[PDB]
């Protein structure tokens, strides 16, 4: 069988300052 | 068969205070 | 036997702004 999907990929960055 | 890549990770955090 | 996992997906967008 095909493999699983790979893992998640990383998080985003923060937003903009405020 | 690998499989397929993995999903786009998940949204950042919120900026930071300004 | 099942193949490798796939990819790291990619890096998640932006959060929003603080």
């Amino acid at each position: 069988p095909p493999g699983p999907p790979g893992p998640t990929g990383p998080r985003g960055p923060p937003g903009p300052p405020g």
